[PDB]
């Protein structure tokens, strides 16, 4: 249960990290 | 037990990493 | 079920993170 | 057993990673 | 099963992520 | 067995990543 819960939080953080790195990538093109 | 505790620490570090990257994205724009 | 699902989403997010970092790496050379 | 130890090492590396991104975030501001 | 496949893709992505961050580290000196 | 092995490779990769991010932080100062 808790393991499942932590993993969706981990999953959600990685989605956010994924989004931010795409934006960083896009910006570094200039 | 320990696996759960490690996973909670992992989850928390990742929120911190997510936040810093938000700030970094904002600074580079 | 849910753990596998989260792990499957974690895997997809890291593929995206990997690709974005390649793009950033490419940009810093170029 | 081995699974827990890997997770505790994973936890510590993510803490190091979080701190470094804090540092990076500060410099880019 | 599915968990194992997911952990290996993750393991593989992190190797790539590691390589890219190394290239980034290298470029940022000059 | 395979789960344990994957987690150990995950742990080692996170160590490399931690090392890289340290180098990146220093150059950005």
């Amino acid at each position: 249960g808790e393991i499942a819960k932590s993993l969706k939080e981990i999953a959600k953080s990685l989605k956010e990290i994924a989004w931010s790195l795409k934006e960083i990538a896009k910006s570094l093109k200039g």
